[PDB]
């Protein structure tokens, strides 16, 4: 009773069916980090897929991210844009940002690890949001 | 509209109203992943407070933490200890485990951003859980 099964491990997202995949949640490159916060707390969404002109997920901002942003020793107000928290951290550009249905479960957990991070953005092949998977999606899966 | 309000950053944790303080749960450092596995996903919150014998808290078991085995390379089964998670890390040592109610909010922002963690639980004298005080609960006072 190996933790996780291999079977499981080797199974896809689609396979699985595991994720999120209605109703999502999502602002943009130039939303301010008020309306992510109104969003976070009258909504109740752990985090919100960030994309640009094009439609094409760009970052996720997460709630973390404003309590980062809370955190600043300089002035800021809320007028921000979300993309600030990019100085921080850059989930596109280490590979921690997006996901494929046709990936496995050994493959996304490997990605959510390597950079700790808690959900990926299940993407389709111009980078637009299909959904979400989050630790909370793939716990149900191995239950 | 400084964001933070330098005020809400000068007041206290119980000044503030903010946290969970009844109805916490919680396991011990004796108990299998599966068990934390199963609370999870049935029980539905997002971290569990680890006591040693005493009813000491000593760390703090997240689904991250799942995720987290479920990556390692060499063979576990679910008949682990959560405290094999402190392999990884020690939120304990680090001080960025616990809080208390009379410290402020720049306080508690600064220790949660210290190490990127997502909750501090709340002690008494005795290290003995009071109650949680997560991401969620500190946006719901900021707005
Ligand atoms: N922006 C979002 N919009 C819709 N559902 C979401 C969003 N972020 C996370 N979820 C889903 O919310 C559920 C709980 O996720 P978690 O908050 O990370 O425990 C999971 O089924 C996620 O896939
Ligand atoms: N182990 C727990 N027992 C009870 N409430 C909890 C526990 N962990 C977190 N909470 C509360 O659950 C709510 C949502 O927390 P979060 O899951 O981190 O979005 C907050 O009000 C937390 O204080």
């Amino acid at each position: 009773h190996e933790f996780p099964k291999p079977e499981f491990m080797s199974k896809s997202l689609e396979e699985l069916q595991i994720g999120t995949y209605a109703n999502i949640a999502m602002v943009r490159t130039t939303t301010p980090v008020y309306v992510a916060l109104g969003i976070f707390v009258q909504h109740r969404v752990s985090a919100l897929p960030v994309v640009d002109e094009k439609g094409r997920v760009v970052d996720i901002y997460s709630k973390f991210d404003v309590i980062n942003l809370a955190a600043e020793k300089t002035y800021n107000n809320l007028d921000v844009s979300v993309t600030k928290a990019l100085q921080h951290r850059s989930h596109y550009f280490e590979g921690v940002l997006k996901c494929y249905l046709h990936e496995t479960l050994e493959t996304i957990i490997n990605r959510l690890v390597e950079a700790e991070v808690h959900r990926l953005v299940v993407v389709d092949e111009n980078d637009v949001v299909k959904g979400i998977v989050s630790l909370s999606d793939i716990l149900q899966a191995l239950v």
